């Protein structure tokens, strides 16, 4: 069962298609006004919705990074059979997918738009939960860090704990991927970010291949930026790159 | 399955001190016998571990992962607190990214660590996109025997088995992001040179952890495989000077 307002986006338009990942523990409603405002410019559009997300805390604790990892692949299937020219752009996990699948395939996205990648959490208090003995099974949730007044993510309101390894895996496995990059790189970055260190947008843009490149900082907003304050820059910027690219 | 001929695990009761000895990632405890039999003989009570899936078949391997190579180590913690009052732990390679897992994952339970050429950080594109490649081969060449000393033979897999390639940098990142709660004493040891791990892995971890006590051993005459190496009586003398002293 898909929890209300969680499930995934697919919609059809132009032979120009866009792959928009969520992130760990959220669903594809932090992702719909990006992946709508695509659609409605004319691209073809698969926001899916990842393995053990957006159903219950249980599933997602007894999901994987291959599980996720596969996700990203199927849904880059579903644009080849519709698309000739691919982009990809995630928040968070979504954006390490993001930096994962551009290093992983270097040569089948036309560019790319990672959102507050999550590549390292600097978080001792996380890394000694990835394989305690004795932790509890969940914590309090990671949801809704939001500059904007009033705004609600769907998002589990706990974090599993057997899922978080799975988390620092494909951050660890995106950042040494970095050099691989080529396509060219629209890094968006919070400026104040309580979720995900600010620094991993100049990790990112230090250490891909790319040549062509920008790091765009966002002063309005917090971790949730596709939700937040600069949700439409965010949609405007990324139009721009994609007509560009 | 059987265990392959000197690939057996060791396991020796002595004093009230106990090692954790670890080997690495498509290796087996043979390549830390030499350590661990001088600590034996020392006294010490020691368990050399076989990781789950190693010495057997690179194909129970390929089944492995890194939920299991941490619950082995918890294992070998409480057989040696059955039998002992003080640990200390070493290990090559990944299984010196484990010494720093464990150290950082109980940070009370340990005297001491001697992480050996451990790896945190494989620094590797091409090892990355074996990760999680749809398309990816089931095995590449082995990464065994990088030793500077001539002749000298590890008993390690002589191919990689892709699928457990995950684990390997799931392991070093948990370690590297463990480091600030590292707090016992530390003898880091890492080769100058080394084809397999970078060696800037020692400065990371030296530089990284939260222990006020702690030294740089760089090793001037081995490459990766260092318990088997020039430099292996150096590293036995040393880490056995670092046990009596802490
Ligand atoms: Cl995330
Ligand atoms: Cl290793």
């Amino acid at each position: 069962q898909v929890l209300p307002g969680a499930e995934p986006l697919y919609s059809v338009g132009s032979r120009i298609g866009v792959l928009v990942s969520h992130g760990f523990t959220g669903s594809p409603q932090s992702m719909r006004f990006l992946a709508e405002g695509f659609a409605r410019a004319g691209y073809t559009v698969a926001t899916p919705r990842l393995t053990g997300h957006g159903t219950t805390p249980a599933e997602m604790a007894a999901s994987t990074a291959s599980d996720w990892t596969a996700d990203i692949v199927a849904a880059m299937r579903w644009l080849e059979e519709r698309c000739d020219v691919l982009f990809m752009t995630g928040l968070s996990m979504g954006g390490a997918l993001t930096v994962w699948a551009a290093g992983q395939f270097p040569e089948r996205f036309a560019g790319i738009m990672p959102i507050n990648a999550a590549l390292r959490m600097e978080s001792p208090d996380l890394a000694a939960l990835a394989f305690n003995p004795d932790a509890p099974a969940e914590l309090p949730g990671i949801g809704s860090d939001i500059k904007a007044e009033g705004v609600k993510e769907l998002a589990y309101p706990v974090t599993p704990v057997p899922a978080i390894k799975h988390l620092i895996t494909i951050g660890a496995v995106a950042e040494m991927l970095l050099p691989r990059v080529k396509c060219p790189a629209l890094i968006i970055q919070s400026r104040e970010d309580h979720v995900v260190p600010p620094h991993n947008g100049e990790l990112i843009y230090n250490g891909i291949g790319s040549t062509e490149k920008e790091l765009l900082w966002l002063e309005n907003s917090y971790h949730v930026a596709t939700l937040d304050n600069d949700k439409e820059l965010i949609l405007e910027r990324s139009l721009a790159f994609i007509r560009k690219h």
